[PDB]
């Protein structure tokens, strides 16, 4: 598949270990259980990591796929298990919604 570079649109995004101190990011998935909703979201950067300081992701980015795993819309229990081991770069797929405020 193709890949861009940087733009404020729904796409593949990739986040290198620029300063090696882990990624330092924050995500939340949902499921089709207790509420009807499903999905994944970048809740924040963690204000202290390599993918935080040089990836500078936005609060609210609706995540869909994960490094080594093209999920296209499935919950973190089969994806954050891969992302945590990354050691060098997360590829991701996201869609800009919400803001900091
Ligand atoms: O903050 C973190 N950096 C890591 S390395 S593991 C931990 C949890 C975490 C993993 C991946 C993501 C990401 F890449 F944003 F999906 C968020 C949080």
């Amino acid at each position: 598949g193709p890949l861009g570079s940087l733009r404020k649109e729904p796409e593949i995004i990739t986040v290198t270990l620029k300063k090696q101190n882990g990624m330092g990011l924050s995500i939340v998935a949902a499921k089709g259980a207790g509420q009807d909703k499903l999905g994944i979201y970048v809740k924040s950067v963690v204000k202290g990591g390599a993918a935080d300081v040089d990836g500078r992701l936005a609060a609210g980015d609706q995540l869909l796929s994960v490094d080594g795993r093209s999920l296209v819309g499935l919950s973190q229990e089969r994806a954050a298990e891969l992302m945590t081991r990354t050691s060098s770069v997360v590829t991701l797929e996201v869609a800009k919604q919400g803001a900091i405020y």
